């Protein structure tokens, strides 16, 4: 995976993937270009 911004914090950028994984610890996401940014970046 990329690293991708949501503004002023890092996270990891999923290409295509609008629903964040269930196994991380992840709180927010922001739409991406191609895909999607699951944060925090883990």
């Amino acid at each position: 995976g990329t690293a991708c911004s949501c503004g002023n914090s890092k996270g990891i950028y999923w290409f295509y993937r609008p629903s964040c994984p269930t196994d991380r610890g992840y709180t927010g996401s922001c739409r991406y270009f191609l895909g999607t940014c699951c944060t925090p970046a883990d």
